[PDB]
């Protein structure tokens, strides 16, 4: 619950990150970097003030963060989407620094936060896919209004993307023209219908860009020998006032089964309307899609078919797991108006080291292969050496 932290929590991390996107076509330029980062995250316990109102204290705390990465590879003079890029000089940054702080005020099962926010929502999610992590600046209010109903409202004025140093306004870009928003006003509601069924409704008013509705329902069927996870997801995006002609729905179904150490998933997604499904500038991923991945399958009219196989190797090699995903998308058009289709495969290998000497170290390798009938084919490698210590 939201006003419930009794102890300070610190997190120290290290990340050595190699990302390489290689276009099949020789005419295009390969992107990426090699970087080393160090970071520290602090979250205070909630402290009892001397004001008690109906047997509950008013509470105060604070949070703060700092993240720092150095580029190690040589300058490719093209954007990678990992580290900042100076577009004028055409230079990848040689290093970048993020920091933030947050004021907290709590009462009973409510927590008001002002400053840096780590959001885990539609539009504003966790983005840990590259080097440093996206955060947000604004005010929000969270409450466990009952055993079954959780609510949260907020106004988010600024975003600091994963590859940038500063907090800036949200924006949307089309046809090489950029417009900014004064803010995102949102509500998110999470209802536990039964032990096996829950739902989420979200509404986001991204001022002067677009308004977004999301309904998510998730059911978990537990059996003696397997567990089946069913998800239905509905998104609706429409422009706020005018400027863009955003007109899109994204409907999705995912079914995932865990048996002993195996995982198998199938999904389907469809985009409907007169536009592609929109994402804000600055690579903000939509993590509540059934399968957020490298390319997204969110193009206008696009239907996609998703398959997933996973093995957790704890019985042969502890700390090792692997996951393979394959998506095919069709019924969208290229820019020339020609019928298009595309595929994306992912391979994800995780190894957490088990020797006590090496506690908190892990390795991760990610392989992406994208292909498209009209467009640019590529292969991407991502290799991470991670260290995490929690105290
Ligand atoms: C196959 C395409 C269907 C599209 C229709 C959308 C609705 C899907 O909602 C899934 C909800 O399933 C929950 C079933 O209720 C069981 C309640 O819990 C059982 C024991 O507590
Ligand atoms: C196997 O069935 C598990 C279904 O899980 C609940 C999801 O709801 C499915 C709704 O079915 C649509 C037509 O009745
Ligand atoms: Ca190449
Ligand atoms: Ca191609």
């Amino acid at each position: 619950n939201p006003n419930q932290q009794t102890e300070d929590e610190w997190k120290f991390t290290l990340k050595n990150a190699y990302i390489n996107r290689d276009f099949d076509n020789d005419a295009l330029k390969d992107t990426g970097s090699w970087s080393q980062a160090a970071s520290l995250f602090y979250k205070s316990k909630m402290h009892d003030t001397p004001l008690v109102i109906a047997d509950k204290p008013i509470t105060i705390g604070a949070d703060a963060s700092v993240q720092y990465a150095v580029r190690l590879s040589s300058d490719k003079h093209v954007a990678d989407t990992v580290l900042p890029f100076n577009k004028e000089t055409q230079s990848q940054a040689s290093d970048y620094l993020k920091y933030g702080a947050t004021l907290k005020l709590g009462y009973d099962k409510t927590l008001l936060s002002v400053g840096e926010l780590w959001l885990d929502l539609p539009v504003t999610a966790v983005d840990a896919s590259r080097q440093l992590l996206t955060s947000y600046w604004g005010t929000n209010l969270k409450s466990q209004l009952s055993d079954q109903l959780y609510a949260e409202i907020g106004r988010v004025e600024k975003v600091s993307p994963r590859n940038e140093e500063d907090f800036k306004k949200f924006s949307f870009t089309a046809n090489g023209i950029t417009k900014e928003s004064d803010g995102l006003n949102y509500i998110d509601l999470r209802y536990q219908f039964t032990p096996s069924l829950k739902g989420e409704y979200y509404f986001g008013n991204l001022e002067d860009l677009y308004n977004k509705h999301y309904v998510g329902l998730e059911h978990t069927w537990k059996q003696p020998t397997f567990a089946l996870t069913s998800k239905f997801k509905y998104f609706n995006a429409k422009d706020d006032g005018n400027t863009f002609d955003i007109d899109a729905e994204n409907i999705g179904l995912l079914e995932t089964v865990k048996v002993k150490n195996h995982t198998f998933g199938l999904g389907y997604q469809q985009i409907i309307g007169e536009s592609a499904y929109p994402l804000p500038d600055g690579f903000l991923p939509e993590t509540y899609f059934i399968n957020w991945n490298a390319t997204g399958f969110f193009k206008e009219d696009e239907k996609s078919y998703h398959v997933m196989y996973g093995y957790d190797f704890k019985d042969y090699i502890p700390g090792l797991n692997a996951m393979v995903k394959y998506v095919y998308g069709h019924d969208f058009k290229a820019a020339n108006g020609e019928k298009n289709h595309e595929t994306e495969s992912n391979v994800i290998l995780n190894y957490a080291f088990q020797q006590p000497l090496l506690k908190g170290f892990a390795l991760q390798y990610i392989r992406i292969d994208y292909n498209v009938k009209h467009g640019n084919d590529f292969g991407e490698d991502r290799l991470f050496v991670n260290y995490t210590k929690k105290f």
